[PDB]
């Protein structure tokens, strides 16, 4: 409860207010020190500031000369310790920097920076207390002479840490965020793979469906980690989550592999878990949708020369009309027949006047050697052999007008709902589909303005492969998004390739270790606040260790240990 | 709570000089009579924003193009012809036929009296014998669907073009003066409306060079 040094210095550093602390040989012999990028209090003239140690350097304190009194010490044999401890107190000094952030006036108002220096007579520097600490993380900026909102409940997303240094560490001094920050923003996860993410977003994500239940969200699964736990770690996933918070019938989990998934599921969550997750198929009969497989063989890798074909090109607009006709239709049905798409028991076509059963052998044999653009798909009918692995006979699901009911439909309004898509069991058309299902979401948020807001949050990993294009439906999403309530959280591991137009207008910030001083410059660029810990970025590779930013009325950007899903889900019960 | 211009344009007792454009009327005058009172009538005008592809072919082509290469990518070989070479067409009455047939079979209502010298399109007999009698602009004929979702802001004639309409508000010979608020609900259009605001500021800049000498434009 005393000052930890003297100022010797004050002045005005570009446009922060900085000054000069001393350490003396009874501070420094009593073991008090001061680390980098930690925060303490300033007193000048019966006010208190917020200071932070930007700098630490050796300087001599007098008329001394300390490298020749060190160097004769050590070439004499004297122990300055026990002998002599005249002249270790001559040189046992230390400078310090500390930057003036702001002050917090009335009722938790952060009043930034300071138009008034402190003479070095008046000033004084005092270690910050655990309450002083806890007051300090929940002030923000607001219009001068008002009154705090206060209300809705906040949930703890980490406590204070300064490294890995022993004595940095403050498990009480818990950062609180009211869940409303994410619904309808921009959240951006950066950092290097494997410090972090997955449990960031993962608690994200429990705190939405906890205080939010009329959110929805749909996950895209690249990874395939936000369903159950991996073989690799013991981290729970969203419906071992849900499982312990009690919330049911709210996780729709789309893939292709639902023998396999509801076994995990069994063992994960026991016998009852059909009243957590819900398994659909992902697979469709393209005799149902044969647009669906015109559309998937148009839009395919196109190797070397990018020139689709056009026959494929006509049919593409053309097999809309061409549904009126049976003799047009038949040939559409035979090309996927001769592709080797297995047809439902008893499909019946009509090639001329007469009715073929192209189920029965037999009958498509006949049907073959009895045979305006519906030709040329029957000549050249192995290019649908590759919808083979997505086909399923006798389904008529169209799993994407489901999970658009889901998401958008009229009878389900609010009531929440938690869309997870496993992409990598989708092989080569989770791009198409992705595509396809987010220009179908979209336009139907669009449809329904002026009515009621779309009320989900999308969840994409590997941002950098999806808004890079800015003519493409995902830069579109996080560009206009906000105008129909849907939020967007990403995560992508290298800032320097998100668009500069994207990271500008991004709200929610959580940066973990970057090996990169581009990746560090671009994140300078954006956001100036970033520009006092880019330096620990660069050189500290800590696991679970974050910087995080929520705009706009956050004072500075905040270190964490970000709490465990386990931790959560443990204190979320009492 | 802080007010909107229609609620200080109330306040200050301005009448008659707020022309809002949008295409939920429905729901944007359920909201100005919640506000506004029983009297909101006096203060705003409630407008579509509802253009005609027959006489700007140009923005039809345009907001095809936008719609491909946004649903996967690389805009087909005709169309990208089309995009930047409709200008040059629209002084070859043949190629511009094609364009034209094509807006038809895509289902957009012409208005009556439209013909084309390949023809009474509006009509429902001569169209008939025009189709059956009928390059870039031949190959854009046949995919006719490309325009389909044209229909959601399709509508026929002069007076339902906004882009017309906010032209004669903001510099017509009869309304000289008196000043007049014309707001977008920008929102509203979707993915057209950074095509429909260039278009319109073009136009209006293009009127404005017109009226030079006689009166100025006047307007912010």
């Amino acid at each position: 409860e005393s000052p930890i040094g003297v100022v010797v210095s004050s002045r005005r550093n570009g446009p922060w207010a900085e000054l000069t602390l001393v350490l003396t040989p009874q501070e420094l012999d009593q073991g008090k020190r001061l680390l980098l990028g930690e925060l303490v209090r300033v007193s000048s003239g019966g006010k208190d500031y917020v200071g932070m140690v930007l700098d630490g350097y050796y300087e001599p304190v007098g008329r001394s000369d300390p490298t020749y009194t060190l160097a004769l010490a050590h070439i004499n044999q004297v122990d300055l310790e026990k002998e002599d401890p005249w002249a270790r107190k001559e040189v046992n000094f230390y400078h310090h920097r500390i930057v003036l952030l702001g002050r917090v006036v009335q009722g938790g108002l952060f009043a930034p920076s300071t138009r008034l220096l402190p003479p070095v007579v008046e000033a004084r520097v005092y270690r910050m207390t655990e309450e002083e600490l806890q007051r300090l993380l929940a002030a923000e900026v607001r219009t001068s002479g008002s009154v705090k909102a206060e209300g809705k409940r906040r949930y703890a997303f980490g406590h204070l840490a300064y490294g890995l240094e022993e004595g940095g560490e403050y498990p009480e001094v818990v950062k609180e965020v009211d869940p409303a920050l994410f619904v309808g923003r921009r959240t951006a996860n950066f950092g290097k793979t494997g410090f972090g993410k997955s449990n960031e977003n993962k608690v994200i994500l429990t705190l939405l469906a906890h205080a939010f239940p009329r959110v929805g969200m749909l996950i895209l699964d690249q990874n395939a980690e936000y369903l159950l736990q991996t073989e690799a770690t013991t981290s729970p996933g969203l419906a071992q989550a849900f499982k312990a918070l009690g919330i049911r019938g709210r996780i729709r989990f789309y893939t292709a592999r639902e023998e396999a998934w509801a076994r995990r599921l069994k063992e994960h969550l026991g016998t009852e878990w059909r009243e957590y997750v819900e398994v659909l198929p992902l697979k469709v009969d393209f005799y149902h949708f044969p647009e669906l497989a015109v559309a998937l063989a148009y839009q395919r890798r196109r190797l070397q020369g990018a020139e689709p074909p056009q026959y494929l090109e006509n049919a593409f607009y053309n097999l809309e009309d061409w549904k009126h006709i049976p003799d047009r239709m038949a040939y559409v049905y035979g090309a996927l027949r001769k592709a080797g798409l297995t047809p439902r028991k008893g499909l019946k076509i009509k090639y001329k006047n007469e009715n073929y059963d192209i189920s029965e052998e037999k009958s498509w044999g006949n049907l073959q050697e009895a045979m305006g653009g519906a030709r040329e798909l029957y000549s050249r009918a192995k290019v649908f052999s590759f919808l083979r692995a997505f086909h399923a006979p006798g389904k008529e699901a169209n799993f994407l007008e489901t999970i658009k009911e889901d998401l958008l439909g009229e009878k389900t309004e609010g009531e929440g709902k938690v869309v997870i898509l496993d992409l990598p069991s989708l092989g080569e058309a989770a791009d198409f589909f992705t595509l396809r299902l987010m220009d179908l979401l979209f336009d139907r948020a669009v449809e329904l303005y002026g009515k009621r807001q779309a009320n989900f949050l999308v969840v994409l990993e590997e941002a950098h492969n999806f808004l890079e294009d800015k003519a493409g439906i995902f830069y579109r999403v996080a560009k206009e998004g906000r105008k129909y309530g849907i939020g967007m959280l990403y995560s992508t591991q290298s800032p320097a390739s998100i668009p500069m137009e994207i990271l500008s207008q991004t709200e929610n910030f959580l940066v973990k270790h970057l090996s990169s001083e581009e990746d560090v410059k671009v994140l300078k660029r954006a956001k100036a606040p970033f520009a006092f810990v880019a330096d620990f970025l660069l050189s500290e590779p800590i696991i679970g260790y974050s910087y995080v930013y929520f705009e706009p009325y956050q004072p500075f950007v905040v270190p964490l240990r970000v709490k465990l899903l386990e931790h959560v889900l443990k204190s979320l019960d009492s």
